[PDB]
């Protein structure tokens, strides 16, 4: 069924009640991301050098958090928006990949965002199987392409 | 007059002819900017730390704009992509004026890098008054909320 321009449709209105901006309910689509990632996830807190071991309200009245939770949002729609792109969405993946290099993250994980992202847009507002079958469609594509980048950067890849 | 779609329409497809990827055309096509850049506007030259004397060949022999010519290359493609979607836009700006912050750049430059850009996009190929127009519309909302964040940051502003 699923072509480019579908999924995009699909994903980006899984957000649109989870839109980012500068405002308190803006802010707070932003810090519950990480509030759910942090409660149900723990074990990938790892990677937040000194979170490493936060609870859902050292995150909640946490800056960092403020900042981080605002960032992975905005990244999140950007992804929605530009996959009817194609080569312009491996791009922004790419760099995704370079600026996460750093950490040196379990390369399994760009598949498991959308597990915790879904799990996360279905723990806010509402979710379905086609939006959650879409976002995994990106994922898919995601990870397609975040592979071959990881393979071709000389890096540990699946 | 112009409008949203309108804009995102007439912005994309100028950029076809300079696309993102891994190929060795692709990569010159953000290389090249930067050797339109320091050669047209060289007073902003400043900025770039190291490369304040560089030229086309010490750009073009250069892995570091390689690297750095993807990344305004893509930013734009988004810029570009995402336009239809205003909030999405803010906030993509909001984020680039924030890893802006550590240059403490002249904040009327924001509107003057469209300027520099149509500029690059003349210098390569195909680029109408509607074309550049548009990226001119484009540039007035990106410089609007450029200052309105930087006002309420407790930055400099125009
Ligand atoms: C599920 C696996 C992921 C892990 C374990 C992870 C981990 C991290 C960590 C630890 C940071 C730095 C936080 C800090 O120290 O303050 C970070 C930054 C960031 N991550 Fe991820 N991340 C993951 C997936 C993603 C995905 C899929 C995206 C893209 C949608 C993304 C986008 C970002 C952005 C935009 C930043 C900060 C700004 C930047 O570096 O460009 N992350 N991530
Ligand atoms: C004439 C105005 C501008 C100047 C002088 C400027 C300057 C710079 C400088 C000095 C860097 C550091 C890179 C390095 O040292 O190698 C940089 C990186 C970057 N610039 Fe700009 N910039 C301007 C406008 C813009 C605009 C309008 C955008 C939005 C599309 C943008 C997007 C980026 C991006 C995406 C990076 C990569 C690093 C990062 O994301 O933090 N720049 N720029």
């Amino acid at each position: 069924s699923m072509n480019r321009q579908e999924i995009s449709d699909l994903c980006v209105k899984s957000l649109e009640g989870r839109m980012v901006g500068t405002e308190a309910q803006n802010i707070e689509n932003g810090n519950a991301f990480y509030r759910y990632f942090f409660t149900n996830f723990p074990d990938l807190r790892v990677y937040f050098k000194g979170a490493e071991k936060y609870t859902a309200d050292d995150v909640k009245k946490s800056e960092r958090f403020d900042k981080q939770g605002q960032r992975i949002l905005l990244a999140c729609h950007l992804l929605a928006n530009v996959y009817t792109n194609e080569e312009v969405f491996k791009g922004y993946v790419r760099e995704t990949i370079n600026r996460h290099r750093i950490y040196k993250m379990d390369p399994a994980l760009w598949m498991a965002f959308f597990t915790v992202f879904t799990g996360y847009l279905e723990s806010v507002g509402s979710l379905n199987d086609q939006q959650k079958a879409a976002w995994m469609a990106l994922g898919k594509e995601f990870n397609a392409e975040s592979q071959t980048h990881l393979k071709n950067s000389n890096l540990p890849h699946v």
